[PDB]
């Protein structure tokens, strides 16, 4: 039915994305959002059969401004995953008062998941704006721009692109299934 490709021709396995994460996330977020403070989630599941279901909605230890958000404890954050063996699949955060895009931040965090994962997925929601997004770098080229860059300063810009929206349904497909919420805050 599907095949999705890489700008590099590389295949990419489907992952499967419950329909209410999206909402369910910002639901649990809500009180961040109000407070006009960012929140990040990790997106988890299983392999089965060449795909990627993603399962738990994991809300690690963190802290965050309006302007970030960061993980404390990722220690924690792998025993639970190694635990229940829960693969890492992409993430997700808000931007409370912002439009929907990956900031300077957002790409260099992501760079590194797509790099140990070529179908990681960031998805960014906008409240305010009431948009979502599911992004990924651009594969060589974008991942190539974000490995080189060593510039400090967290909203730094970058030149030429990198990243896109992912093509729905082909690597993401949004499923009517199940999902966990581990709220490890
Ligand atoms: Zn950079």
């Amino acid at each position: 039915k599907i095949h999705a490709y890489t700008e590099g021709g590389k295949p990419l396995r489907t992952i499967y994305l419950p329909k209410l994460l999206k909402k369910v996330f910002l639901d649990v977020v809500k009180p961040n959002t109000k407070k006009n403070l960012e929140t990040c989630g990790i997106l988890c599941g299983k392999l089965r059969q060449n795909a990627f279901f993603i399962t738990h909605l994991v809300i690690p230890l963190q802290e965050a401004t309006s302007d970030t958000c960061g993980t404390t404890d990722e220690a924690s954050l792998f025993e639970f995953q190694d635990k229940h063996n829960l693969l890492t699949l992409g993430w997700i955060h808000t931007h409370p008062t912002q439009t929907c895009f990956m900031s300077s931040v957002a790409l260099h965090t992501h760079c590194s998941y797509q790099l140990m994962l070529p179908e990681a997925i960031a998805i960014v929601m906008a409240p305010s704006k009431n948009t979502s997004g599911i992004f990924r770098l651009l594969d060589p080229e974008g991942l190539q721009t974000i490995v080189k860059c060593r510039k400090p300063g967290l909203f730094h810009p970058h030149e030429g692109k990198v990243y896109t929206m992912v093509a729905q349904p082909g690597h993401v497909r949004e499923i009517n299934s199940k999902l966990q919420v581990v709220d490890l805050r």
